[PDB]
């Protein structure tokens, strides 16, 4: 499947793409304002994620640091990124269906739209100003709004027993972005698409 990754933000982002144990395509690239990066993702990819990283400095061998979403200091991500990161998540060709979602379970850094470019399902968006509205206790100094699990490390926020409810903090993410996962056991906002669909991820889809 092909994913077009579009930076509509007025600022530079460093896109990342990974399934957690391996890069997807090149795994990462600088995107200036307006740039598009087309990647190929092998069919049957399970647990793939796309995200943006902000305020990165890399040297000549693709080694450095980003203020949000850093994946162990690499330009080309092999691992998932450090919170806070708005996530586009996907599992492809799972019994003839593709499954896509946006998640705030690892916080929010950049607004995002995740839409098919082929027929037969709708897209999902989280475009509210979560950073501006972020509760003071979740505000990340680097920029971004952390999830409560990352900040507080309790069984309830992290749902480590497999039983957990919504919280004051999850409800904040949910009120601004009803179409994104706000906590681990949130009622799924997954969208089912035809197997082998194609997609666009757009950062800052509004402004």
């Amino acid at each position: 499947a092909t994913f077009e990754i579009v930076n509509r933000c007025s600022y530079t982002v460093w896109a990342a793409a990974s399934k957690g144990d391996a890069a997807l395509d090149a795994g990462g690239r600088q995107l200036n304002s307006g740039e598009s990066w087309t990647i190929n993702v092998e069919p049957g990819t399970n647990g793939g994620k796309i995200w943006a990283r902000t305020d990165c400095y890399f040297d000549d061998s693709g080694s450095g640091i980003c203020k949000t979403g850093d994946c162990g200091g690499l330009l080309r991500c092999k691992r998932f990124g450090r919170p806070p990161t708005t996530l586009a998540e996907f599992s492809l060709n799972q019994y003839g269906k593709d499954y896509i979602d946006i998640s705030n379970i690892k916080g929010f850094n950049v607004p995002m739209n995740f839409s098919p470019t082929t027929r037969g399902c709708r897209g999902v968006r989280c475009a509210a100003d979560i950073v501006g509205q972020c509760p003071a206790k979740l505000k990340a100094p680097g920029g971004g709004c952390n999830d409560a699990c990352t900040v507080f490390q309790t069984s309830e926020y992290c749902c480590t027993t497999g039983k957990c409810g919504p919280t004051e903090y999850s409800r904040f993410f949910k009120r601004l972005c009803p179409d994104a996962f706000s906590y681990v056991l949130d009622k799924p906002t997954t969208v089912t698409c035809p197997g082998s669909s194609n997609y666009r991820v757009t950062f800052c889809p509004t402004a």
